[PDB]
């Protein structure tokens, strides 16, 4: 299960996020960053559509991130795997879309 708080904002879980990915008929991209996500209709074109942010489109791409990665099987709403040097690498993408998209909610496992 998880935890009733989403009254304003939104809770998704990672496997419902990834349904998000946006080329189901075209349903709201969201991008999910360390549990962080954030909306990326306004960059569709690049995410949902078939762009080249696509890992990102409907996935939590944190260990993607820290990775630099573009592989599905790396792309995961997990990060502790990794160290400070790899978490620092994400953190950097964080940082990214923090000044871009806004948080429209958690994303959960």
């Amino acid at each position: 299960m998880g935890h009733h708080h989403h009254h304003h904002l939104e809770e998704f879980t990672a496997e419902q996020l990834s349904q998000y990915n946006g080329t189901d008929e075209s349903k709201p991209i969201y991008v999910a960053i360390k549990g962080r996500v954030f909306d990326v209709t306004t960059g569709k074109s690049f995410y949902g559509s078939g762009g080249d942010y696509s890992m990102f489109a409907g996935k939590d791409a944190s260990r993607a991130l820290g990775k630099m990665s573009k592989n599905e099987e790396d792309v995961s709403p997990s990060l502790e795997g990794l160290t400070e040097k790899e978490i620092n690498t994400l953190n950097d993408w964080e940082t990214k879309f923090e000044a871009k998209y806004p948080v429209v909610g958690r994303v959960v496992s």
